[PDB]
């Protein structure tokens, strides 16, 4: 089982969830500017989407979008409770919280990273980003985590989306439940460890 | 069961999935505008975020993000064949689809929607927009539907995302997988009769 990876991407989520779960997995570093492995593979015969996260299963079928990589991991290890079984209501409400962050909040990041965006688009678009997180952070304020009382692969998934903040100069420091969760969430042995083996920390 | 949606808006797909598995719902129209149900009452007291569509369970629970609800809705029914059983290898890759359409694609559309964007921005979007619709055709070259050989709830999910092409300005007919793809899918008569209740058509 292999990751292929981007320190600090949108792959530590998927990295994070590997290392919860204890399987045995391997991770390959790719270069987003080159497209290529670095082991000078071309990523594109990989995944023509070229993008990061993406796992390479043992039988060698290779999957794509984070959404979909973590749910597969952790329904590999139901008693680690990362996600709830299937066809159980708290499956559909998680279900309903990763495509929340994927495409509300992480698809909300991008014209931030792009090159292309107009400065004057930048204040719009980082508003519409931060009333995000404040929806978050009522949430956060009558309950431990995301979807619930325990840690899931949603929490994962947002732990990584929080971190970009400060690169992009948006200030979620005034959303104290956000901020007392992810230092909760830091402390966590297995996720210590993910951003350690990555180059943060 | 009742579907919260407003007439040919992304509420189309889990309409379309609603009739293809058979079940007994109510649909009420909402407008995104006043943010008020047909019926006179506040939307944002079923729906804080504010958007449809909005699934309303027998029980009373609630559910958002269209990922989410047709999942459940497929899942009710298995021998629809709308989605693959939990925990096999198909349903990962279906999952993995339909978050490419909801994050990629749906999401790629929301500035072309959107009043607030630059002039010149809208050049720049919707050719983004557009390779993602040039990569889906390339898959349509060699299957049937966008999953494999038979219909998903995904393919329910991209005939509604195709639908709003012509009204951004949009030219997707040089792609002519996509275009076939998307004249079987009108015919299906769970579909057509979708379009009629909806009021296009
Ligand atoms: S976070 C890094 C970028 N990945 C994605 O945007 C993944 C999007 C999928 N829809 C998902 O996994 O949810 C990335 O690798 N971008 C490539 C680049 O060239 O910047
Ligand atoms: S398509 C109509 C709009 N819905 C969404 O954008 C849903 C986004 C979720 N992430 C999802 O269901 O996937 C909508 O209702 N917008 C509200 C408005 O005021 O425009």
């Amino acid at each position: 089982m292999k990751l292929y990876y981007t320190p600090g991407s949108c792959s530590l989520s998927p990295h994070i969830v590997l290392r919860e779960t204890g399987l045995d997995f391997s991770i390959e570093r790719i270069d987003l500017r080159t497209k290529k492995t670095e082991s000078g593979k071309d990523f594109l015969a990989i995944n023509p989407k070229g993008q990061v996260p993406v796992l390479q299963l043992d039988n060698g079928d290779i999957l794509t979008e984070g959404v979909a990589i973590v749910q597969y991991l952790a329904d590999l290890k139901p008693d680690r409770n990362l996600i709830a079984p299937p066809k159980a209501l708290e499956r559909y409400h998680q279900i309903e919280w990763l495509n929340f962050l994927a495409s509300e909040v992480h698809k909300g990041y991008s014209p931030l990273f792009s090159s292309d965006t107009p400065e004057s688009y930048l204040p719009v678009v980082k508003n519409k980003l931060k009333s995000k997180f404040v929806y978050i952070n009522d949430v956060l304020s009558k309950q431990k985590c995301v979807c619930g009382d325990h840690f899931t692969v949603a929490d994962a998934y947002l732990f990584t989306l929080s971190q970009w903040a400060p690169h992009v100069a948006l200030d979620l420091t005034d959303l104290s439940h956000l901020q007392d969760y992810l230092a909760r969430i830091a402390q966590r042995p297995n996720v210590h460890s993910a951003l350690v083996t990555e180059g943060l920390i």
